[PDB]
């Protein structure tokens, strides 16, 4: 099965998932000087006031905080998007060292981690139908750097001991994802893909310019998670990021200049 190891990592994925070599794969390097300001881009509308978190799950590749997406409770609209996209889950990618961990890069700079807030287009009725469509998903990506603690992240950090291994889940209600956002909603956007198998080319990527800062203690707690299940040999869940893929015939657009 695919993973992030020496024998099953990103360079192997194309054997089971040939779209890994496709025309709109993610992540990419964001070259800030070649991105083009698009004044027709609208400000993002992030409406998370009614978000209903349900649970947190270690899926063996990352941990997902999952939300109730059976009604328009937490939605993303505006920006480059047409229609309404519902928040289904968020997760992170992170490194074994503070100098790596993000999937997107900015002028080849790697951040310590990257947050992905995953949303699906309500015109397709459910998430599984949405991932089959070229405009099915919108993922809001936010970079993490190590510095001051992020207070809004601490309740995530504190539950991780309960989902150490693959397949473990825990109740996780009343979490407010607005506490994970930076001050500015300036962004870059491009059409791309899921960054893990099945690597489907269904994502409008929206990557925020402004990182959030988390403390060294917070990221150390991510690095104590395990890829393995309980009772299997322990392998630390670190470096669960795919490297930058070729931009090919794509232009990255900026909402700011
Ligand atoms: N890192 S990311 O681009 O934000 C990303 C990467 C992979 C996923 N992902 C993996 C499996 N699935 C999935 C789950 C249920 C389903 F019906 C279809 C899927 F593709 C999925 O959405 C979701 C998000
Ligand atoms: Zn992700």
């Amino acid at each position: 099965h695919w993973g992030y190891g020496k024998h099953n990592g990103p360079e192997h994925w194309h054997k089971d998932f040939p779209i890994a070599k496709g025309e709109r794969q993610s992540p990419v390097d964001i070259d800030t000087h070649t991105a083009k300001y698009d004044p027709s881009l609208k400000p993002l509308s992030v409406s998370y006031d009614q978000a209903t978190s349900l649970r947190i799950l270690n899926n063996g590749h990352a941990f997902n905080v999952e939300f109730d997406d059976s009604q328009d409770k937490a939605v993303l609209k505006g920006g480059p998007l047409d229609g309404t996209y519902r928040l289904i889950q968020f997760h992170f990618h992170w490194g074994s060292l503070d100098g790596q961990g993000s999937e997107h890069t900015v002028d080849k700079k790697k951040y310590a981690a990257e947050l992905h807030l995953v949303h699906w287009n309500t015109k397709y009725g459910d998430f599984g139908k949405a991932v089959q469509q070229p405009d099915g998903l919108a993922v809001l990506g936010i970079f993490l750097k190590v510095g001051s603690a992020k207070p809004g992240l601490q309740k995530v950090v504190d539950v991780l001991d309960s989902i150490k291994t693959k397949g473990k889940s825990a109740d996780f209600t009343n979490f407010d994802p607005r506490g994970l956002l930076p001050e500015s909603l300036d962004y870059w956007t491009y059409p791309g893909s899921l960054t893990t198998p099945p690597l489907l080319e269904c994502v409008t990527w929206i990557v925020l310019k402004e990182p959030i800062s988390v403390s060294s203690e917070q990221v150390l707690k991510f690095r104590k998670l395990n890829f393995n299940g309980e009772g299997e040999p322990e392998e630390l869940m670190v470096d669960n990021w795919r490297p930058a893929q070729p931009l090919k015939n794509r232009q990255i657009k900026a909402s700011f200049k």
